[PDB]
């Protein structure tokens, strides 16, 4: 691994409580100095590798993390720095206190005790999440990337409830059942063309986005529940679709349906998705989004 402008002296990092498991190891919260301009103390997340990992693994952890270096969008989790000189190997990133979107959605399901409970997210809360996710995705596409694993588990929730495209390749061992080996495919999120030809584009990311909306509307139920992984492949490739979740506003299901057009060319783009809901976005969206930025053509 070649040390970069992203290197941060170990002494500038403080690690406290653990947050949750990542791909190469436990993710911690803590504080960092000089990673967000000249801020002496910024709350950050700290990715680690298990100490008993080889030199090869540590380098692989660092190389994977480096793909994030090119991005700077309000609706994509930011990489802040890297600790590669000596051990433990660290990656410093924007702190998302509310965890992955799949865990956050699952935490909103009623508990089964006799106590009071928050009603499920309103349509406006669901649209705000849809817009922020679509904005991060429109940003990635403008930067010539195909995500290939867009799903609620790969989105993160901030303290203020802002949803962002999360850190890349972190949930394959957290949500094992969301992946199918017979490499590892997230079949319940895949477009018919990706299942048939193994090809992924922004239009297949759009398909997966529709699945993310269905996850939001069901509080992260498993898509195509009652179908096995092989049955999912067959059902989707034959033009089968997910049912409208009970109580899902038709407006929201219609957007899912546009995302699930069998032909990828007939699917809306992420910019097209945002445009259709922009009037419903909180006013700050016009100030922070890629959509309203100078970068959006
Ligand atoms: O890291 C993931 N999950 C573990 C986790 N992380 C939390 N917060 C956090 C991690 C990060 C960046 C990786 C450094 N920022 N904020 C957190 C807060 C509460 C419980 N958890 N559990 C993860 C998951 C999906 C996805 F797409 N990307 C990353």
């Amino acid at each position: 691994y070649v040390p970069d402008e992203w290197e941060v002296a170990r002494e500038k990092i403080t690690m406290s409580r653990e947050l949750g498991q990542g791909s190469f190891g436990m993710v911690y919260e803590g504080v960092a100095k000089g990673v967000v301009k000249d801020e002496p103390e910024t709350r950050v997340a700290i990715k680690t590798v298990n100490e008993a990992a080889s030199m090869r693994e540590r380098i692989e952890f660092l190389n994977e993390a480096s793909v994030m270096k090119e991005f700077n969008c309000h609706h994509v989790v930011r990489l802040l720095g890297v600790v590669s000189q000596g051990q433990p190997t660290l990656v410093i990133m924007e702190l998302m206190t509310r965890g992955d979107l799949k865990s956050y959605l699952r935490s909103l399901r009623p508990e089964m005790e006799n106590n009071p409970v928050l009603a499920p997210p309103s349509l406006s809360k669901m649209i705000q999440m849809a817009g922020e996710i679509a904005d991060g995705m429109a940003y990635l596409n403008a930067n010539k990337f195909v995500h290939r694993d867009l799903a609620a588990r790969n989105c993160m929730v901030a303290e203020d409830f802002t949803v962002k495209i999360g850190d890349f390749g972190m949930t394959r061992d957290i949500y094992e059942t969301d992946y199918y080996r017979k490499g590892l495919l997230p079949v319940r999120w895949m477009s018919p063309e990706s299942l048939k030809d193994g090809v992924f584009t922004t239009y297949s990311d759009v398909w997966s986005f529709g699945v993310v909306l269905w996850e939001i509307a069901t509080l992260a139920e498993q898509p195509y529940q009652g179908l096995s992984n092989e049955q999912v492949l067959r059902f989707v490739m034959e033009g089968g679709l997910l049912d409208k979740p009970d109580n899902c506003p038709d407006m929201l299901f219609e957007l899912m349906r546009m995302c699930w057009q069998y032909n990828p060319k007939m699917r809306p783009s992420f910019l097209e998705i945002i445009s259709s809901i922009k009037e419903e976005m909180e006013p700050g969206f016009r100030e922070v989004s890629f959509y309203y930025s100078e970068e959006n053509k």
